[PDB]
């Protein structure tokens, strides 16, 4: 019902979270009709879905402007890693390289206690006759669907009595639920396609020119999370369970899974599907095998400062492309019994040579074989999976689009596809760390201060052909290397605490016991009663095109997963949680970190609970953030935590919190909201004096949120890019009594310009024809887009600080006196205009003033 | 309504819609009777192509007895036809006589916009698969509903091959056609060539007539080539692992169309290849310059072929623009053997059809540079006659028209091609100096001109005729040149000493939406119900018709252009090569264009205002190295065209009536403009009227006409000496040397010995001399828009005219030859004999007795 137009226009009411839990429910039914993914064409239906953009119109006043000249035009936000660059696991020369880490993250996963609960299904004619065959004593006339017209079909005696004997629990209660095998296959999509921005690397400068088609699959023991899989035929699985019990039996049924020791019943003709090793995936634990892009060369770009395409990244040659494939485990089942039903004793394994089924055919021309051989990894069998296999990104997802096809059309209902995509969008993309710059006091309060020069951290750039921002000061050494790697951060916020390292000719991976989740395990009895059509299908359609198809869906999760981004960015700047909080040293810088997640954490288990409907502490824990360790040698930057855990800028936020920052709430003329203030020295002189406005209380916003509005562009400047001194040092100073030393500056987490030139163009293409370059550009700013100042410097003391006047002749209420940035959202994308300030003298003439007054 | 109720009425207070109300109105008249088209093709060309705009004018002054023009009639035209260059054999270094060394490309990109598609039904076979893929299946294993399990989800199993293929289509049955359309109008345009018939930098260089024959032409380093890939159904089929994908994939291959063998023989598909490619992959000339060329001269006498015309080459519009299309397209053929062969080119082997030695089969997908390679009629030196040329054309417009398009994209396709339909060379303008009473408070004394070239040497050159041909000189004229909304160009190219070297920039000039060629197989393979019907309007199924009216909407484009500019106070040096390193009030004049074109087009377009205008070919100018500007004042707006089409698109009166003679008797309406010197003497004291102001221009627009009555005068012809300075200044206070003269645009006397011709056609036999006047002889004409009201886009201040020795007073009114325009109905001699041949005498028998419908 409600359009993005309707979103843009209404702003924050004073119950936050039934307001904002609201808001993403309409903007995921807004996602859900959109269109422009079945028509369009491949890799740009792929490209809309997966990296969606945020459309904003920029724009900065300033106050004594004579014949202003200004660009108003639209850019578009995205965020989030799409893929991680590596050095190759034949590097060695131990030296750094322009963007390309020792190692990557491990979001490792646990699995769940939870268990999803099934719900109702009805069974089919000869489920039904089953039943009657349970429930009653037997007559022949209760035999009244099983028929041998069809030999080896799933519609024999036979069959019967294997439903009878070990689905005895399901006959009498027709139960299923799917959301885990849902949620592992959208991971697996956007894992294996990527994400966000097109940022590919530790460095905001190195971009992903589109979306892969050729992957190289690799193998690596000691870091593959495998399982083992035993191939039987029915006759010799049911025999193998006739001399009593062996150890390790899938025999009994199942009701709440459990990890190790399950088993599938395959039919014979389903066995040849592509969608089956997808299939035997998505239910086991993962990675058995990592995904490369199969050259590195023609896929990543670099982006200047200025908006400059180079194709080739200084060290092509050393460097892998992971995708987020290889950045995430998965803990599934175990070891899994996969039985083939309507197979004779000379079946022969189709995928893999030398692979034998249990009661198949032998070895040499043998038949019945009497070995039940455990194979570990999923890539031991299935040979599209084998080490050192290049595949095309079509022949690797159509399994996948066909296995969603079904299940979601056959097996499953729109709620538990809806659940899927909630909980898939907690683990959908990967940020890193967040860079911040402090801009300095002003030299007015050069004695009064403990944080007196310009900083940064976290700001790595490698683009060389154009100038490089004075902010971007950081050299990937391997110290400065981990310690950006233990920042990267899940859409909620949690870290990781597992890496993994192959370089040299080793390959070393380090998991800890402490997860950042838990996923629920997939009963493989409804799966397997399905697959033999024991339940009466859901719907009778044979396509998922106007229903819930894979790319859509995948499109919804991703949406949500910024969206959970967004909102916990916001609920930061609501808690006073700050930045330097989930930076690798959180844990030995400040006790205050823990106060700060205690209140990040009861927003989010407010969240969580009011609009996933999953257990909260699934999705988010402090098991990671209390988990830190720090590197040794790597020192934290001189700067106040005067930031939130800004992760997207902030036209996303405001896109999905609707907050309005727009020119309407920038002053620029004036009763009395000032205060003077005093400070003496030993001698009694005066060294302050200086007027100052009274920072707003969170309890002001929350009745009032365009306090926030106001308060945004009162600390805003634009970021410098050839020096580091800002405009807003010269005027005002953050003035914080509770201090020993009361004066500070600002903070302003910041992006880069390469990243905020990625924003120039609508599509996430750049190759090189694509024109990064800024709106009508005629002569120094890196644009800010960094939220506000927190309104409390403590997570639980609650006291008044001040935006003090630094220079004499400036009046704090008479609006800001530099380069104050706005903001807009904007859903239609329009050109660029040129926009020109003036004086209003009285006499000011112009033809558009005059004869376009119409309307 | 009729040209006589607009040609009654004046401009309005709210400008906007009325601008916009009369240009759809004059769109309205634009009718050309389709009947003609298939009696006179030259004819309709020329009427389509080539707009008339007849006027009269006259001449008044006040105190002589000599007997001066009073209502003679003319025919006003703009645009350039053609383009003449040197041609590609030319080593020497020496200029030639309107002969440019290098023509602009005005580069067009793919809009990020699609044009929104409409609802389609589905034909028979659609249907079909429709109700199918929606029918209710049990899966189960033992029929084939299960294959969409067992096998992947692309089988073809349940549907057919075609149904999976359309299946994203036949689930949501859009289409839309204005993006080939657009390519379609533009291609006819530029290759026939519209406006006045000039075809060079030169002013007196005219086309003879539309050309009868063309020369094809292959360049390697210029063309915008793309990759062609011929293969059938079946072996299109066998390249996928048994079904073709429902979205194309990236590598050619980035587009795929879908052709039954039955369409692929008609003369539509070689323009159909095109249209929708990039272009231009082959560049098109005149055949021979020296027949289709004439020089004009002062008086009007049309002299034999261009002096120099042996070393010449008459480019057409079609190799000044630049479209970026698909880059890469399947050509399918569906429903063909395998011994298919080729019917367009020789050597030419289609994959999966006959092979090259006889064989059968072939295996290979060979893939074409360019659509030169294939289809022989646009080989590399092929001579074409323009109606073998411009039949597949005429027959794709109205096959896709009358079948799968609807009006409204018709009507998009029209406006939005008229933004790219004429091109137009460097604003000339003189300057008539300031009065010598003055000379000591001027900064610009001597009269000059710009870009004011004429190369006849039969007659008499004008005195403001003053440009040398140089290197320098002819690149700043060649980046002068503008499309109708006054959009430069960066870009250009140059073939000269056998040598070819284009030069594209990053910056476009526009954009226009790509097409989707799955709409286009959908339609061919009769998957859509075809729109039969749904085309209420008469002209909008001939093609000559619609490119009539984008060229009619493309001259209102450029008149409202003109007019905005001076409405927003924007000057004609602002469009030149120095537009950027003069001074910064370029870019000041451009923020308020901008706004009004883009109100324009927003209001009457109806598309995306930065497909069809930017400033970015605007502020990358280049400025070039040793060309010096004219000392010339900022005075005169931007026009290209003169001043009887304004008042035709726009609705102003610029007649005899507001010429005043008013013998003075009191001091109403006068003021005394003094400047005191240091020591305190006065040093001017003098007379002088008060310009209107834009305000008072809102609340009375006959002010405007006054204005051009009080500050025009008629420009000599062999003398530099305007009789207006003789009597009157301009005094500007905001200049630091307040005082300065009138500036005009001046086209040429040549230019308006052209206009004497009720139709543009001239080889020896038209007299474009006026008999029985003689007066043009020494005073040319004065079409210019008037003095700009404002020389600062933001603020505004008062100015004055002011008199040069106090014996005349500005009350009084003019002194000097004040010319007077009017708009008349008047229609030409040809029009109407082929009005009588189509109309009168048309016997035919379908309109005698198919007429009960």
């Amino acid at each position: 019902i409600k359009t993005l137009y309707n979103y843009y226009s209404e702003g924050p009411s004073t119950p936050i979270m039934p307001h904002l839990v609201n808001r993403l429910r309409g903007l995921d039914a807004l996602a859900k009709i959109d269109a422009t993914l079945t028509k369009v064409d491949m890799n740009a239906a792929y490209i809309f879905a997966l990296r969606p953009t945020f459309p904003y119109s920029y724009g900065y006043k300033q106050r004594f402007s004579n014949r202003r000249l200004t660009t108003s035009a639209v850019c578009y936000a995205r965020t989030g890693l799409s893929s991680f660059l590596t050095v190759n696991k034949t590097y060695t020369s131990n030296s750094p390289l322009k963007g390309g880490s020792r190692g990557w993250p491990i979001f490792n996963v646990g699995v769940s206690p939870h268990v999803a609960e099934p719900h109702m299904r009805t069974l089919s004619p000869i489920g039904l006759e089953v039943f009657s065959q349970n429930l009653a004593t037997f007559s022949k006339t209760l035999l009244t669907a099983s028929s041998k017209v069809f030999t080896q079909s799933l519609y024999t005696a036979d069959i019967l009595s294997i439903f009878g004997e070990v689905f005895l629990p399901h006959v009498m209660q027709p139960v299923s639920n799917y959301t885990p095998i849902l949620v592992r296959a959208l991971l697996a999509l956007i894992h294996i396609l990527g994400p966000g921005s097109g940022n590919c690397s530790l460095s905001s400068s190195i971009f992903e020119s589109s979306i892969p088609q050729f992957f190289t699959v690799s193998h690596s023991t000691n870091m593959s999370n495998r399982t083992r899989y035993c191939l039987h035929t029915w006759s010799a699985y049911k025999d193998m369970f006739r001399n009593g019990i062996p150890p390790q039996s899938t025999l009994p049924p199942t009701l709440a899974p459990e990890g190790s020791s399950a088993r599938v019943l395959i039919p014979a003709a389903l066995v040849t599907s592509p969608m089956f090793p997808w299939l035997l995936a998505l239910v086991s634990s993962g990675p058995q095998f990592f995904l490369y892009s199969k050259d590195a060369s023609i896929n990543t770009v670099d982006i200047g400062s200025r908006g400059r395409i180079t194709s080739p990244i200084p060290d092509v040659a050393n460097l892998d492309l992971h995708r987020l494939w290889n950045l995430f485990r998965f803990d599934g089942h175990r070891y899994i019994d996969v039985v083939i039903v309507g197979v004779d004793r000379d079946y022969v394994w189709p995928y893999q040579n030398g692979v034998y089924v249990h009661g198949g055919k032998g070895p040499n021309g043998t038949d019945n074989y009497g070995n039940a051989d455990v194979h570990d990894g999923i890539g031991t069998i299935f040979s599209s999976f084998n080490d050192n296999v290049n595949v095309q990104t079509s022949d690797l997802i159509l399994g996948l689009l066909t296995l969603w096809n079904h299940i979601t059309t056959t097996y499953a209902t729109e709620e538990e596809v809806t659940m899927a995509i909630k909980i898939a969008a907690a683990f959908a993309l990967v940020y890193p760390v967040q860079p911040i710059v402090y801009s300095g006091c002003p030299r007015a309060f050069q004695s009064h201060t403990s944080y007196y020069q310009p900083s940064s951290e976290n700001c790595y750039t490698t683009d060389t052909a154009e100038v490089k921002s004075t902010w971007d000061t950081v050299e990937l050494s391997v110290q400065v290397n981990n310690a950006m790697v233990l920042g990267m951060t899940l859409p909620f916020g949690q870290p990781t605490v597992s890496s993994a390292q192959w370089f040299n000719n080793i390959d070393k991976a380090e998991i800890s016991m402490f997860k950042v989740g838990n996923l629920p395990l997939q009963n493989l009895d409804y799966l397997s009663l399905d697959m033999m059509e024991f339940y009466a299908p859901t719907t009778g359609q044979l396509y998922d095109i106007r229903s819930d198809n894979l790319i859509l869906s995948a499109h919804r999760t991703v949406n949500l997963g910024i969206g959970y981004t967004a909102l916990a960015d916001f609920f930061a700047y609501l808690a006073s949680v700050p930045a330097q909080s989930f930076y690798h040293d959180r844990m030995v810088t400040s006790p205050i970190s823990k106060q700060t997640y205690s209140v990040y954490e009861r927003f989010i288990e407010r969240f969580v609970d009011d609009f996933v409907g999953w257990d909260r502490c699934d999705l988010f824990n402090l098991d990671t953030l209390l988990a830190a360790k720090r590197i040794a040698g790597v020192a934290s930057s001189p700067i106040p935590w005067h930031c939130s855990l800004q992760r997207c800028p902030l036209p996303i936020i405001m896109h999905y919190t609707g907050l309005h920052f727009g020119q309407e709430h920038i002053t620029v003329r004036d009763v009395e909201g000032l205060q003077q203030i005093v400070m003496r020295n030993d001698q009694g002189k005066i060294v302050v004096d200086a007027l100052g406005t009274a920072a707003p209380s969170r309890l002001a916003v929350k009745l009032d949120w365009s306090r926030l509005s106001a308060w945004y562009s009162d600390t805003t400047c634009a970021i410098p890019l050839s020096d580091r001194v800002m405009e807003i040092i010269n005027y005002a100073a953050i003035w914080d009594p509770t201090q020993e030393r009361r004066a500070t500056g600002f903070v302003y987490t910041y992006f880069s310009p390469n990243f905020l030139s990625s924003f120039n163009a609508s599509e996430p293409i750049f190759n090189t024809s694509i024109n990064l370059t800024p709106p009508y550009d005629d002569t120094t700013v890196i644009q800010n887009l960094s939220m506000p100042q927190m309104l409390s410097f403590d997570p639980y003391y609650e006291s008044t600080f001040y935006v003090v006047s630094a220079d004499n002749e400036w009046i704090p209420t008479s609006g800001p006196a530099w380069k104050v940035p706005y903001l807009e959202n904007v859903v239609k994308r329009s050109g660029r205009r040129l926009l020109a300030e003036l004086r209003i003298a009285s006499n000011n003439g112009s033809g558009d003033r005059t004869f376009l007054d119409d309307v």
